[PDB]
C-alpha cells in the first residue's frame, strides 16, 4: 500500500475502540491494514 490513502476510513467509537471500514472491499477490520503502515 503505501498510497490510496482515504479508502480507509478510521471510525472511533465514543467508548474508545478503533476499526477501519474499507468500502472498497466491504471489509472492517479493527487492526491497521498493512496498506496504511
Amino acid at each position: 500500500g503505501a498510497t490510496a490513502v482515504s479508502e480507509w476510513t478510521e471510525y472511533k467509537t465514543a467508548d474508545g475502540k478503533t476499526y477501519y471500514y474499507n468500502n472498497r472491499t466491504l471489509e472492517s477490520y479493527w487492526e491497521k491494514p498493512q496498506e496504511l503502515k
